[PDB]
DNA sequence: TTTTTTTTT
DNA sequence: AAAAAAAAA
């Protein structure tokens, strides 16, 4: 996995620390790179790079795998309860681990607090032989109140400060900080294998849609989305865990909501939930463009204590 | 066909192994070969070359074949139904098999679930003698779900893992990674001569958008997007294969839609589909720029198992 | 006409036959070579071809021809209707008989439909005293579905089986392939005068735009692409036939779309229409750089059943 | 000579 | 109802 299994193949030791330098890890991450990056870094010619894809195919051999194979291969992946039944149910376990899931609500919704049980059960060795690890939350608005996760600690019956040390917190302050903060992700996940299950970033949009203008900035904005949606792909499948992402909505007086991000968050989301609200205490839950679930709806119930019905 | 024909007349077997750790497996891939091409490669002179063209003329004659022979020489071409019957009535037996389909949608439109439905119908003894065959799926978002192919198997009446093997799975990871993994096709394929009937790229503008920015590497990436289109242009008439395509969509705020790709993917596809949504579970397909077929629609119904009615 | 009119002014038999064996046919075929390229061939002396050119002045005497004559001389060109009314009022009849006719869409604008048409209008005796003959047809994309012309052939009440022998067609599959099977079109035309009227390339610029890269081999293309329209300037004139070519187009991110070819193409066109897209089945068709008609609009109808109105 | 990208309220 | 930008071989 670690890469010093291509030194015993040619490469020498003076530059293989290099490329750890820029954040290469993984035997999968010259998988995962393009042959023009190994061109922009201080030190690294053209007519070199040959000999590190030279230990690529005889490490990771590219033939063609049968789907039977292909069957067995994707047990590995987990599932994530959300804290209902109906909810996974129309999930099937709840949220994949090689995939992106997106949820937007309208205001009032309870995204952030869909999130906040998710700190909890994730952490808890549920079903599917799901062992439960450590998560990492990114951070983008302010909310991540921490006592909220000791109200949902006490109806799973669970210790207090047990919990509270097996979550990562950062705050982004800008969109190019929220970018340059996925490198330390890779490092945090790279040095322990497997004590870590899923990741949560609070709101992708929240900065995009402040630090650009309007149709000047636009193409602007949306490029520099589209590289940060590709990076959690690649983590997703170096690492084999989960992601869950937020964003907000808008209006159309053209017509009657419809969230932002545009053609290119919609594209790369596996899975989007849609949150309507309920009758008081109660939230309904459709589901957009999924690629196992049909058009169903859940009903939560956000109560002392998260997700319940 | 395999190029062993050529040795009764002057060439030495030194060198016809050779092109075979090119790639070149066939009497037609020396017709499809520019002669510079063949200057490019280690240890053959171009003072040479004129001895493989020698028995290019005497063995595939290029004189003009009437078309009334053509109308004789077409009939070998054979059609895949999608699962509907006015979405074939609008093609005309469905997917031909020596040209490029392409289809795009908007987000949730089901171009991946028409894919999955093609990998089940096409190993099916259908209509016009079409015996059927194994499938080559090239995924590159995420989704291949192979447990969606065993709700389709069942409509049909087929077992289930006498299914699960006939079709051949692989990811690229990179815009690279997709153009070398079309060479172990070029091998698969012509190994077995006729077992094969159709491939599938997911979407072959999802990492040519992400590796390369803006206007600065647009002409960088529009020129290897040309030479991608051309070697499946070559491999559909060297084995008489299908190839079914599909690609994401941009907005216009000069204006409001359009598939991206510019005018190279636009000129070099033979039939583009539309894909709209309906109400609820129904799909509008209309039909861009065929060589048969008018603007006109039809509806489809994504189900539990893919396209019915 | 053909070149046994020398023998009786010195020339001896040795070698008239090895003028034929490079292609050379006919009495203006020593009017359209250069000195030099009978320097280049197996067997034929730098201080003998003189003799040659002994017969040439006194066989067809370049002397002033008065335009009055020229006016009565060039009476002999034909006119092709393309199928509507207003579209050869554009042009004055069709197709010129000795010139190179250029059309341009964008993607669905209906050129090969424009071809598919002119390969039934033309064998059918019309306005002009125009007699009707074969045509030849040089595919290089892939699009000949010979099946089209039967509906063509319907509408202007001919027979069937009559139609689909008069037309010769073949594939190049190599932009090297394609100048080379000029040379079939120059045995074909030769031994057969007056029954072929007009050949049609399907787009020239199919495969030099795939063939060659960027700003590396540019200049490489360009000069390869010269000798091909020098080329059909001289079949045009050498047996008095229409030529129909097409191209692709490409964008402009400088400004806004241009035709691909460069300065080359544009300016050893004769005339080049213009096609753009109107509303539903119409299409609106300009007109480029014409020896005779001013930029002015039509409408086509592309029916079941090619051009309209 | 060559090559199009990008929704917001 | 109504808004604009961005370059490399
Ligand atoms: N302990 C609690 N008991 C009952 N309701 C609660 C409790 N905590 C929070 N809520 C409610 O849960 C909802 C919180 O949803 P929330 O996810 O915070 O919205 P949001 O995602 O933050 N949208 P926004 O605040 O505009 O960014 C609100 O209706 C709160 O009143
Ligand atoms: N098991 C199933 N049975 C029937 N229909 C299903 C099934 N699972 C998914 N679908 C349908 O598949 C639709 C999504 O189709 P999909 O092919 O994913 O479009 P898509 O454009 O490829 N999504 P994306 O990859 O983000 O662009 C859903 O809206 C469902 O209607
Ligand atoms: N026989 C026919 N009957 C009905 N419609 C037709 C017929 N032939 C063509 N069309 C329509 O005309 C369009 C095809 O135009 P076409 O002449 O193929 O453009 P093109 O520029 O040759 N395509 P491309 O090679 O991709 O650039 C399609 O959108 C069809 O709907
Ligand atoms: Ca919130
Ligand atoms: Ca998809
Ligand atoms: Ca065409």
């Amino acid at each position: 996995q670690d890469i010093d299994l291509l030194q015993k193949h040619g490469i020498n030791v003076a530059d293989i620390k290099k490329l750890k330098s820029v954040g290469i890890c993984t035997i999968k991450g010259i998988q995962m790179t393009t042959r023009r990056a190994l061109c922009n870094v201080k030190g690294l010619s053209e007519a070199k790079v040959d000999k590190i894809k030279e230990a690529a195919n005889k490490l990771i051999e590219p033939g063609f795998l049968t789907a039977f194979e292909y069957s067995e291969k994707r047990k590995m992946v987990f599932h994530i309860t959300t804290g209902s039944q109906e909810f996974d149910k129309l999930l099937g376990g709840g949220i994949e681990s090689m995939a992106i899931t997106e949820a937007f609500g309208e205001f009032r919704t309870g995204k952030t607090q869909l999130s906040h049980t998710l700190c909890v059960t994730a952490q808890l060795p549920g079903a599917g032989g799901y062992p439960g690890g450590k998560i990492i939350f990114i951070d983008t608005e302010n909310t991540f109140r921490p006592d909220r996760l000791r109200d949902i600690a006490d109806r799973f019956n669970v210790d207090h400060d047990a919990v509270l040390d097996n979550v990562l917190y950062a705050r982004a302050y800008t969109s190019e900080h929220q970018m340059e903060l996925l490198d330390y992700v890779a490092a945090k996940f790279h040095e322990e294998a497997g004590i870590f299950k899923l990741l949560i970033i609070d709101s992708i949009m929240a900065l995009f849609r402040v630090d650009f203008s309007g149709r000047g900035e636009l193409a602007e904005r949306q490029q520099k989305l589209a590289q940060m949606l590709s990076r959690l792909q690649k983590i997703s499948e170096e690492y084999n865990v989960a992601v869950f992402v937020t964003n907000q909505m808008t209006a159309d007086p053209g017509a009657p909501k419809k969230p932002i991000g545009g053609h290119i968050l919609a594209h790369a989301s596996t899975t989007r939930i849609s949150l309507r609200k309920g009758r008081g205490e109660l939230r309904i839950a459709k589901i957009y463009d999924s690629p196992e679930m049909p058009e169903n709806e859940a009903t939560f119930a956000i109560t002392a204590g998260g997700i319940g019905d």
